[PDB]
């Protein structure tokens, strides 16, 4: 139809006219429009069939199809893709036809296949690891959730050792300890840490304003990245503020600190093994940074993590929580869906700004500023001080 | 934003101006636009989180939340819904917040919850049964598909007894025989048959033209509904052509024929137990009707079903296959996703128009006409004759 072509042309022009945050708003609008115009039959057909995307993406990941296709300079038929990757010709054909229908690849007028924007994404190892994480970990969790809540007469999940994860994987350990005994899952989790989300808090964080007259002399610590993974926040800090004095310390576990040495700058950033369930060793640091850490623990354990940092704070010291702050109403699917997943696997929760201040007050902390850096799904850096 | 409000209003006006087929075109365009304007990070987030909808819908079905909410004349807070349904107040709150974000319910400005169009859909027993089927029968099979194809070095699946279904449920039976030994699954499958798809082939089927000078005298059968479920095709046939003489026979298994007696007309439609893997008993009938039947069997078993009907055909007899006919290129997700699901659970396949004629030629049949009645996803009634 000419009308649907006019809609595509029109919405494309509007998307290119705004920024990434305007585009995120448009995508949520297209999603609500789809859900509001589907017939009752289409609704069930949509929920049933969108499950296939994760499973089919995993199949393509196991075959290296997205990586191989991202390096092809010419359209490929189904037969050669099946032969080069070692797959049955008929099986490959049906997979590609499905992928093309959900834009996982692109199909040409002569029934050949090229890469789409989703194909390039699935070839990036950090993002491909996120999709495999969804298939092999959270899917099973999610699938055990409804029968788990029925047997327990629908309780409020508040314990990391009593949630759907235990029934899903037939163990009594929590998700963190159980992961260490699984080598292939640890390997994938390591690749997953190499993906750097963008933008980061430094795009709106007024460092100099929050710094004040704090002095790095003699050799105080400027930035302590507690559970910092590959140290992306540390790296982006030295890049944006290379002249700012003060130590920049990446704290994590020895396994991931060893992996981070490959991509760390030769100087500027210290690697320091630390378990944040234990007292913080660095004293009087300006910023203690927690990005996507406290959302993986229930309120009683997230408080313990904060209670181990408080004894090491000066009056100039600030605890910075970089995490999602969903609104009290009108929350988007990207911040309510994660809330259900971490509840089922970790017994934790997403927290509104109010739930953050209530958790922080129990540690003796007080909110000083809140600097959002994503829209419409809110990721903010919350600056906390003593008193 | 004012911009996203203008898009919603504009597409709503265009949606109400066209028919159901035009709206299906618009929804598919909105989906392609969503997939093409999402950041690489959003793509992974979408596949991860859209999985929750099936799990969350199953939870709401287990609580009767969608049925209860569809009967409320005033907005309900999370606390009152939790108490009436026997659910934890905090657990209910997070569930409603997630449902609201995916339009599974609607949230009000004062944080209360009412029904949406999806809520009414999930309250219809036939559609709720379709969602429960996806959770308990489809989802597991899919979860087992990628590891199944890896162990077998990615073969072409052509056998109903050697697919992901066997690994998913740790049995050696095919899906049909294993289903009979499961009481709760049989009950849900029975409710699933009560949902009537719309429109049906009678919206474009030229009965009088295809009927010709066929005489019902002495007592020939006009319509034989082979595997007809609740007999919806039979009922809509007596309704649209009530004066057309001839017997209208609904054929299925004793379990579902007995369940269909509740909604069958008092007269007009005969119920006849029959197993379509056995020779057809009704002789010289005008139309032998197969709706969504041959889609569930591989080529070797689907042919036997046709080979059992051929011996009962006159020269005037016609076999009518009502099924999906996806195009050779550009197939929509609704007809490629089902192809992957029936491959994984039943070892069968969706068939293009030529693949249908190739299957019918092996039975001695010849395509006479093809009457589409859905767009853009093609469901057609294909009229076959002998020779
Ligand atoms: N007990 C513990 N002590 C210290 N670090 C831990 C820990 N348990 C988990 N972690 C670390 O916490 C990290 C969470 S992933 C978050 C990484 C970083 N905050 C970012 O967003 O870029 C993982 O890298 C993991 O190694
Ligand atoms: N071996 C068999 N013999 C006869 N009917 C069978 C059968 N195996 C399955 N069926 C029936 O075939 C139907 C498939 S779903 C049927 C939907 C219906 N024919 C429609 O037009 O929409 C079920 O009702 C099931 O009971």
């Amino acid at each position: 139809m000419e009308t649907v072509a006019a809609i595509k042309t029109l919405i494309q022009q509007l998307a290119q006219s705004t920024d990434q945050f305007g585009r995120a708003e448009i995508n949520d609008a297209l999603r609500e429009l789809q859900y509001s115009l589907e017939t009752p039959f289409d609704t069930v057909m949509r929920m049933s069939l969108d499950t296939c995307q994760v499973a089919v993406a995993r199949i393509g990941s196991d075959l290296g199809l997205f990586k191989h296709l991202s390096q092809c300079a010419s359209p490929q038929s189904a037969e050669e893709l099946a032969d080069h990757l070692g797959c049955g010709r008929e099986l490959m054909s049906r997979l590609l036809r499905y992928m093309a229908s959900v834009r996982m690849v692109q199909q040409t007028d002569d029934i050949k296949y090229i890469s789409s924007n989703i194909t390039q994404t699935l070839a990036v190892p950090g993002l491909e690891a996120g999709m495999r994480h969804a298939f092999e970990n959270l899917w099973p969790v999610l699938m055990a959730l409804p029968d788990f809540l029925a047997e327990r007469k629908y309780p409020d999940i508040v314990d990391a050792k009593d949630t759907a994860f235990q029934k899903a994987f037939n163990t009594d350990q929590d998700c963190f300890h159980w992961l260490a005994t699984q080598p292939t899952r640890i390997a994938n989790f390591k690749v997953l840490l190499t993906d750097e989300r963008t933008p980061n808090f430094l795009s709106t964080f007024p460092l100099e304003k929050e710094l004040g007259s704090w002095s790095a002399e003699p050799e105080k610590a400027l930035f302590v990245d507690i559970g910092g993974g590959m140290g992306h926040a540390c790296i982006r800090l030295r890049e944006k503020y290379p002249n700012q004095p003060g130590r920049v310390i990446l704290q994590d576990l020895p396994p991931v600190l060893q992996a981070a040495q490959a991509t760390l700058p030769l100087s500027g950033i210290e690697s320091m093994p630390h378990n944040f369930h234990t007292p913080q060793p660095v004293q009087g640091a300006k910023f203690y940074f927690l990005r996507l850490i406290l959302r993986d623990f229930p309120d009683h354990q997230a408080l313990e993590i904060l209670q181990n940092i408080v004894p090491a704070m000066d009056a100039e010291s600030r605890i910075v929580i970089d995490d999602g702050v969903p609104p009290e109403k009108g929350a988007r699917w990207a911040e309510t869906g994660t809330d259900i997943c971490i509840m089922s696997a970790l017994g934790s929760k997403e927290r509104t700004q109010r739930q953050w201040e209530e958790l922080a007050a129990k540690a003796g902390l007080q909110l000083q500023a809140l600097y959002q850096y994503t829209w419409p799904v809110v990721n903010a850096a919350m600056v906390f001080s003593l008193q």
